[PDB]
């Protein structure tokens, strides 16, 4: 059945979820602000990730506002980041939207569709495949672009 | 490919959709509060609606707390109310999450899951079908049991 699950993720840590996300579902992170005058990151300012069931990142999207990049990618448990993915201009992707964000990754099976706010910025085509059953949302209070808690939300059975 | 579309609907008014809604998609409504104590409804504190091109409901949310009921119902444009159903304690649904909630509407093609935060409150047969162009929040920005304004977010394009 189709069903909803929201979670709250405070910076730094992981959840794990209830319901996990497959093909046809979806998966939207919420930020209550947009710190685009953040410090720099170390190096990253904010990254979101879907993990598989082993630990694996079948999505890594990490923000460098310094960098002025967005990273797209994915790693086995103890393997090295594979095939780096990259869009220019952060600000640019957030455009529209003052004060919050969303990014949104739908889970097209042999692509992951990641939207923010109403923009899709990248049609990943995956590295890694299978389930998503843990999500985590890493940065420091100092320099994250997102707020200090950000609310995950699934959208889980829709293929039925 | 799918979208996600943003709307910012502000009480008493309503937004037609870019994309419209149809089955297999995806209707989200967003609060920033929740005012369990607001005052008496006339008879409705706050209602959410999903309008049919023609201006019929297809889908009409009433919550009511003073008759401590969230009704759901249906109308053809200039007609009159259909066969109503209703789910009692409107407090017991938002259980669980304060200062804001969320109000998800999948359109499943024969009926519309209502679900308020993580809870399904109702399966609703439909009693008109069709596509989904406009959306609407209506209540006063004094005895509304949502913020003064909602944002609602649609996941189109699911099924295809």
């Amino acid at each position: 059945m189709q069903g909803v699950n929201i979670y709250n993720i405070s910076a730094g840590t992981s959840v794990d979820l209830a319901a996990p996300v497959t093909t046809g579902d979806i998966v939207t992170f919420f930020s209550s602000a947009l710190n685009l005058n953040a410090g720099a990151g170390n190096p990253n300012n904010t990254t979101l990730n879907l993990f598989a069931e082993n630990g694996a990142y079948l999505l890594h999207i990490a923000f460098r506002l310094q960098e002025n990049v967005i990273i797209f990618n994915s790693r086995q448990p103890d393997g090295p980041w594979l095939v780096e993915q990259r869009v220019s201009d952060v600000a640019n992707q957030f455009a529209g939207i003052d004060g919050k964000a969303m990014v949104t990754v739908f889970d097209h099976g042999d692509k992951y569709q990641v939207v923010i706010n109403e923009k899709t910025v990248i049609q990943y085509t995956k590295q890694i495949s299978g389930l998503t059953s843990s999500l985590s949302y890493n940065a420091t209070e100092e320099t994250s672009i997102f707020s200090t808690v950000v609310e995950a939300v699934t959208y889980t059975g829709l293929a039925l």
